Parts: structure tokens; C-alpha cells; sequence
């Protein structure tokens, strides 16, 4: 199972809600929700060895992570985490994370992989859930 591809965004739902439980600024948020209208996500997946880059023209991220071993990203808020990454089923990880400093909503993220060539992106704010769905570029 290949999360490996370039990846664009054809849905979206609660970006905007998820960044307002977290509190980002009402400016910062309008730019975010812009700026990840249009993202481009690269993956690099070899066996549980994953290289996750999302870009967007205002900001970029990259993480790298083996699903089962602790490490370190940020929160989508931007916030230090220690992260931990399982497989959930065969097609569908789910990653914890903890805040390194401050306290904070509860936050975490999955990552499932479709039979019809979508990769679903869930994150979490204690209830807030946003579903990002992506297709192949
Ligand atoms: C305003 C500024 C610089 C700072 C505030 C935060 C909220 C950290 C911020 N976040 C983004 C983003 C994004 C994004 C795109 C795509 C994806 C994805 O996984 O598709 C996730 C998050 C942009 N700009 C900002």
C-alpha cells in the first residue's frame, strides 16, 4: 500500500474552524485558509519510512517520520509537538501528537490512502475535524 505521489487538493472542510479552536489570528487564519486552497503535497514512502513535504506559496512544511517510532513536527498552528504515528488498518495511519511547551487543545492527524486514487487527510482540534482530500497531479 503506496502513499508515495504528488498530491493537489480537491476538498476541503473546517481548515478555517480547526485554526480558530486552535486561536491563530483572524488575519493569519484568512491568509492560511488562501494559502491551503492550493497546496502541492509530495510523499516519499518507503515501507513505514515516510517524507511528507506540503507547500504552498506562503508556507511549507516537511516532515519526516517511521510509523511505530516517536518524532518531532509541529501543530498546524505552528506549535513544537512530539508526534507518534501507527497504522490504524492497512490503508489508514493516525498520528498523536503533544505539545513540546504550553498546553493547548488536544491535536492529531491521518492519513488514509483510497481504492480510487484519493489520499484523505483528517486533522483534529478536540472537536474540530477537518477532512482534506487530495488526487494525484
Ligand atoms: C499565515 C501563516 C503564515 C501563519 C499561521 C499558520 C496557521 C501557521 C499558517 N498556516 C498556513 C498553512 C497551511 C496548510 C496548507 C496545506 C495543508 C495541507 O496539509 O494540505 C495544511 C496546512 C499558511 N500560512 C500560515
Amino acid at each position: 500500500p503506496n502513499f508515495s505521489g504528488n498530491w493537489k487538493i480537491i476538498r476541503s472542510e473546517n481548515f478555517e474552524e480547526l485554526l480558530k479552536v486552535l486561536g491563530v489570528n483572524v488575519m493569519l487564519r484568512k491568509i492560511a485558509v488562501a494559502a491551503a486552497s492550493k497546496p502541492a503535497v509530495e510523499i516519499k514512502q518507503e515501507g513505514d519510512t515516510f517524507y511528507i513535504k506540503t507547500s504552498t506559496t506562503v508556507r511549507t512544511t516537511e516532515i519526516n517520520f517511521k510509523v511505530g517510532e516517536e518524532f518531532e513536527e509541529q501543530t498546524v498552528d505552528g506549535r513544537p509537538c512530539k508526534s507518534l504515528v501507527k497504522w490504524e488498518s492497512e490503508n489508514k495511519m493516525v498520528c498523536e501528537q503533544k505539545l513540546l511547551k504550553g498546553e493547548g487543545p488536544k491535536t492529531s492527524w491521518t492519513r488514509e490512502l483510497t481504492n480510487d486514487g484519493e489520499l484523505i487527510l483528517t486533522m483534529t482540534a478536540d472537536d474540530v475535524v477537518c477532512t482534506r482530500v487530495y488526487v494525484r497531479e
